[PDB]
């Protein structure tokens, strides 16, 4: 009798190259069998018909029925790698920043503008040419405006008059671009937003990817904040720059992983003013195009499974040593 690790996510994720790379490696564990739940089953079958597993790796993305995943876990009580209830909170940037603050994690100064869709003018916003006031809090340009929905990637940056004004509108990458300049200088007038101070960086973002609290891979990418042209190598994959996290940042990774209860967790750092600020926590995310990450991630996940479940399966297990990479 094998320990069964169930993978429960949308097909776009379950059949992604990084997923296939990691699952083939987890399958190399002698006592582990991987079962990938079919999307048609996830969407159309009641949770009572879903396959059994002892350990569940499951995560929300666009179109995923999180309610069903939660009901399945309640029904079968598997060992859960990425907590499902926290994935509701991960979808809401206000909840994300609230958790970060509670954990003493540095983040941009921010304020929430909650807008009544039937009374859009009644909200706590005053606008000047070079600043906004949100619930009385002043944000001088440059500042950042994010939809409260973490799944809405239409994040806008507003430039000061001294820089020519206008705004940068970011979006999910469409081919060669991830943002574009707009002459519009005034903030959006419908929707709820987080406003935050613009953190000055060297023009890159640090993307961090945890596999449990003691392993995190980091890499840097050009920020879409000022120029929206995507940098590509001769093979057409986005250019990445090497990063090694300092001691403070490794602690940040440890805190984020545990606070959100997401063993596999992507989050973003802005290296600004000699500190590192978290500006986004995405939850489940694999590194792409690193063979070493595929090896390390599968080994760690397999080891977590074996550590937790070998005793009840009466399987001998000695806990091995793992890199922090
Ligand atoms: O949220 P991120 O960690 O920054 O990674 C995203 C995410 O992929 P993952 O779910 O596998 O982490 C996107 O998926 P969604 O959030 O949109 O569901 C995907 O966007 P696609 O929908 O277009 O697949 C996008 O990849 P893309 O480069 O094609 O925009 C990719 O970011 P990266 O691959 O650049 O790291
Ligand atoms: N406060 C800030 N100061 C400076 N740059 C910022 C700030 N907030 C976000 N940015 C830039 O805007 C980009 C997108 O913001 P982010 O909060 O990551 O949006 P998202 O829509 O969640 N992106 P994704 O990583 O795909 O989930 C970041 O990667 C930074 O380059
Ligand atoms: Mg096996
Ligand atoms: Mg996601
Ligand atoms: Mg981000
Ligand atoms: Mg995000």
């Amino acid at each position: 009798r094998q320990i069964v690790v169930g993978i429960c996510s949308m097909a776009k994720k379950s059949k992604s190259k990084p997923m296939k790379e990691i699952l083939e490696r987890i399958s190399l564990f002698k006592y582990i069998t991987v079962v990938v739940f079919e999307e048609e089953v996830i969407l159309n079958e009641p949770v009572e018909n879903w396959p059994l597993c002892d350990c569940l790796i499951s995560f929300h993305s666009k179109g995923f029925p999180l309610d069903k995943a939660v009901a399945y876990a309640k029904l079968r009580n598997p060992f859960v790698i990425n907590d499902l209830n926290m994935q509701y909170l991960i979808q809401d940037r206000r909840e994300v920043y609230s958790i970060l603050q509670a954990e003493g994690i540095l983040l941009p100064r921010y304020a929430i503008l909650n807008r009544d869709p039937n009374n859009p003018k009644e909200c706590n916003l005053i606008e000047g040419e070079d600043h906004v006031e949100v619930n009385g809090e002043v944000f001088q340009k440059p500042f950042v405006e994010k939809p409260v929905s973490a799944e809405d990637h239409n994040v806008y940056i507003y430039y000061p008059t001294s820089a020519g004004g206008g705004s940068q509108r970011l979006f999910r990458k469409i081919g060669s671009r991830s943002s574009v300049y707009s002459p519009e200088s005034n903030v959006r007038k419908t929707g709820s937003y987080i406003y935050e101070e613009f953190m000055p960086t060297d023009g890159t973002d640090v993307k961090v990817y945890t596999v449990g609290p003691d392993y995190a891979h980091a890499e840097a990418r050009k920020s879409p904040a000022l120029d929206g042209k995507v940098e590509r190598d001769s093979e057409g994959k986005e250019v990445r720059y090497p990063v090694i996290l300092n001691a403070r940042e490794k602690l940040i990774a440890w805190k984020v992983c545990l606070a959100f209860k997401q063993t596999v967790c992507g989050f973003d750092l802005l290296r600004a003013n000699g500190q590192s600020y978290v500006c986004d926590v995405n939850g489940f995310s694999f590194v792409k195009n690193s063979m070493k990450y595929y090896d390390d991630c599968a080994k760690i996940l397999g080891n977590i499974v074996m550590r937790e479940l070998a005793p009840q399966f009466h399987i001998p297990w000695s806990i091995p040593l793992e890199a922090e990479d």
